[PDB]
Parts: C-alpha cells; structure tokens; sequence
C-alpha cells in the first residue's frame, strides 16, 4: 500500500470568491440546509430493470456530481484551503439485530460497474463489522446518511462546531408514490463558505438529470 | 409530600453505542430536525367523534411514544447519562389578549381518560396564568409546541447550545384537506448522541399507527 | 449630508415578554426556519398583468409586512433593545458571468411606485458590481436571499452565532405548477427571543393576504 491526495492550494486573493469566503468564515459564518422531493420514477424503473438495488447506484449519480464540482471537494490542510482531486462517498450501513449503525467509505471511480464492485467488496465484507467506522475516516471523503424510515418533508442538520467543517453531508429519505411519479427526499448541508445557493442549487438540477439519464 | 423519581444509571462501557455517544458528544457533535405531512385523517375523525379537543389526544400520544422509547427519556444528570423511568409533556398554550405564550407540564399517565383530567385540571388552572412557566422545570420532561398558524413543510429549531440538551421538541402544525386526505406537519428537533435516525424513525412510524389506532 | 433614523427603545420591565426575551437571550436562546409552499397564483397573474419583475415586487410585500410589526424591526443597539422606526429590504442578485453574488439594498417606501422606481435604479446602478455589498451595512434592514434554482420543500438557515442577530432572514424558492395552483417556496430564518411562533405565524397569513390583494 501507498497513497497521496489531490493537493489544491487555492490562493484566496486571486479567487473571485474572496471576501465571500471571508466573511463566512468569521463573523457571518453559518452551514445550511435545504430538502427537495426528488422524481426518482425513471431512475428506479431502470434500476429496477437491471438487478442492482436503489443506493450504491444513487450513491453513485451523487458522487458523480461531487466529483464533478470543486465547491464540493473543498477541505482544511495545514492552516491552507485546498481542493482534493476526487472526494469519495462516506455512506451509513444499518445493523438489525443490534439497531446501530456504522459508517464506511469506498473509493469512487467514474465507472459504475467499477465502482459497485468496490462497495460491494466492501458492504460484502464490512457490512457486519459492529466498529463504527470500521474502514476509519478518510482525508478526501464526503457522506451520505440513507434515512429509509421517513417519508421526510424536511432533514435539517445542526452541527455544533462548524469551524472548517466544509465536507457536504447527503440525507436521503423513503421514496413514496404521488401521482405517476415516484419522488424521494434529499437534503444536503453545505458550509456557506465553500457554498453560494447558487452552487447547491445546480447540483440538485443535475441530479435530476443524472437520475433520468441512465444507472450510471 | 416528597417525590423522588427516574434514573437508570447507563454504563458506557457494556452499552452498544459507546462510541456513538461518545463522538457525538464532542468531535462531531449536533443535532437535527426532521418535518412529515402526517396523516391524521383517522385519528381527526375519532377525535372529532368525542367530546375531546384535539391537542390535548396528540400531546398523549407524543407522550406513550417518549416512555416507550428509553432513548428519548435521556438526560445528563449529575455528570452521568440516566434515563428518567418516565417523561412528562411540556406543552404549549397561546394567550390571545397579550399575544405571549406559556409553557405548562402536566403530570404524565399511560391511561388517557385519566391524563385528558390531568390536562384539563392543569389548563383550566393556570392556562389563564400569564407566567412562562407557570408550573416551573421538571427534571424528566419533552416539549410538545402549538403552530397551528403556519401550515409547514419544514420547521427547524436551531440551539444557540446543545451541550447535554437530550429531552426533544415536537412541533405541530396547522393541519389541512388534501386528496379526501387531512395532512398535518409534525417535526422533531433531537440531539444526535442519543438519537439515531432509527429510533427517530420508527417513533415517527408508530406514530402513523397509534394515530390510525383509538384516542387513546 | 446627515442621517440619524431613530429607535423607539424598549425598556424590559415594562415589556410583556420581560423574561421571554431575557430567557431566550441566555439559557433556551435560538433562532428557528420555518419553510411554507406559499400560494402566488394571484401575486403572479397580477404581476405579468403589468410589466413588472416579480422579485421587486414580492420583496415590497415582504417589506410591508415588516414595516407593519415592531417583532421583526427589532436589533440591539448599545446593548439595549430597540425598535427601528422602518426596516429596509436587503436582497440578493446574482452574477452569471462570475458565478457569484452581491447583496444590495434599497430604501422602503410603503408607495409600490416609488419603491420599485429606486429599487430599478439600485439594480440598474450596482447590479454590475462585484462587490459583496456594492452598498453595504445599514443598521436597520432585513434579508432576502434569492433561491430560483430550486423548489425547496425545506429551507434552513444554520448561523454560527446568533448573539442579538434579530434581523429576519427570507428566502424565496423556484415557483411551481401544481394543478391550477402555483406555488412559490418561502422561507423565514428568526431569533426566538423577539419572534414567538404567533408573530412568524400571522406575517406569513397576512403574507398569503397581500399576495392576494394587489401588486402593493
């Protein structure tokens, strides 16, 4: 074994985003959160015509876009900002008999077929490991929380210590039937600083793209 | 006279969260709300069948589900995680003519004739009593607050502070016709150390049931 | 040459929220989002009945509304409570070429024809501006964000630190057909220790009113 990650020292002076960055970073510093009923109908038909089940795929479509945009892949170094050449997804694995949960991480690959094959080695293996992070944390990851059990109109987060806390946090929610369409909830909670609602609000435009297109 | 009551002195050590709790305490601590369109489309009609007005039938079902659940009867009491044998609502009551509002506890009973008496007593006493807090703290208490103005798809409430704050919030809507349907928002605000979006999650789900079921 | 807009101080003894306030300045203090699917199928036809920009026109109303309860012009001073004679809109606009934003403000008028006129002007002058406040801090206003990329069924404000930060925070939603209806998500972001729910509660009622009465 061996490794090394996307590096991407972004000087603050010359970025267009400066003062933006500034200011939430002190004083009107803030995280938020916002929730979108999600038409998922075509992604579910399609992922039920093939025989793979509705999350590495959704895993996926999500770790594509944060692979896609770097106001995603942003982090903290050595008192530096920097931008990580890929971001790979942190997602929750559920126990029944002991009703906890844990989180673990694969690595992200472009290719779905690559990609499914690493988490399903990893769910495969890990997936009755009781550590809490059984694969440990990760430099370059972001997360996704699969909430199953509620039909959510709204997730909010709350995080008590925001301070360079700027990995994005995916909650997604019990997909139901309305009219023709099936929709499913998805909240995101971005660091203001790293993220204009300009920003998330794109990538909630292209995951709805995404889950009209294909798998992955 | 005296009272004296609730405690189960939780070890961390033999329970299956340890380390949940213990991360979730400090490193990353937080917490969260999560909103549902509830259908209360039974349980209006039961209620509306009885001489029974609305809140005081929801403020109990709220109740059976917090002593059910030893996870949300949790609290930091001296220095140590217990759990109150029993947890009392802390609801709110709205006074017109000063446009303020209090927040009154009634003492909590598994069987519903008796607490509705409990509620009535209590209301018919101090809901006139312009005092916050009429009654006063409880150790072993949940919140339950009156938002019959606002029909919302999302309510959260953000703690400036959360340090050890484990007793929940329930806030209920304005309800409304939908689809030969009635819908009425519900959110829970919980502290992420003791909360898992499971235990969320199913209370939620029993809460669809117990309001599909009798009054009470 | 010379300003001077006046407070109305508040005296807390007198105050019939006295230890509403005081509480939620110390141990219980917050700040809560509430998210609406308001209805702006009038506010809308009447709004391309005429040449009007919808934005302007909407961040009136929501100016009216503040401009008619003390609650929400509320902000601290030198470190005593008062109340702002008027509060004046601050929104947002957006830049496509430079993928960011400014806020800017315009001065309020209860007149919609002199409002819009020096909001135009304001728009027309700084719009163009890449600064973050073309215009900058004025004591006495409130927020608007812009939010059209997305149909938010929740919408949560998560500021880091809420120390006497009163001034109320809006934000408006990518509006929607749904059957004969169309609706626009809206947002409120407020300090509980000078908005009880009531006074979110009947500025969003009286809100749904002015939406449905004229332009302004």
């Amino acid at each position: 074994e061996k490794k090394i990650t996307g590096y991407t020292t972004v000087d603050i002076s010359q970025w267009h985003r400066k003062e933006h960055f500034e200011a939430f970073q002190s004083v009107a510093q803030c995280t938020y959160n916002q929730t979108v009923q999600l038409d998922i109908t075509a992604f579910l038909k399609t992922v039920k015509k093939n025989k793979h089940k509705f999350y590495p795929a959704f895993i996926h479509i999500l770790a594509r876009l944060m692979n896609a945009h770097p106001e995603f892949r942003m982090a903290m170094k050595d008192g530096e900002l920097v931008i990580w050449d890929s971001v790979h997804p942190c997602y929750t694995v559920f126990h029944e008999q002991t009703e906890t949960f844990s989180s673990l991480w694969s690595e992200y690959h472009d290719d779905f077929r690559q990609f499914l094959h690493i988490y399903s080695q990893d769910v495969a293996c890990y997936g009755e490991n009781l550590a809490y992070f059984p694969k440990g944390f990760i430099e370059n990851m972001f997360f996704v929380s699969a909430n199953p059990w509620v039909s959510f109109t709204s997730f909010d987060l709350n995080v008590a210590n925001m301070d360079n806390f700027f990995a994005p946090v995916f909650t997604m929610g019990k997909y139901y039937t309305q009219g023709d369409k099936v929709l499913m909830p998805l909240a995101i909670q971005v660091h203001h600083a790293v993220c204009d609602g300009f920003h998330v609000g794109r990538m909630l435009n292209e995951l709805q793209q995404y889950c009209d297109e294909w798998q992955g």
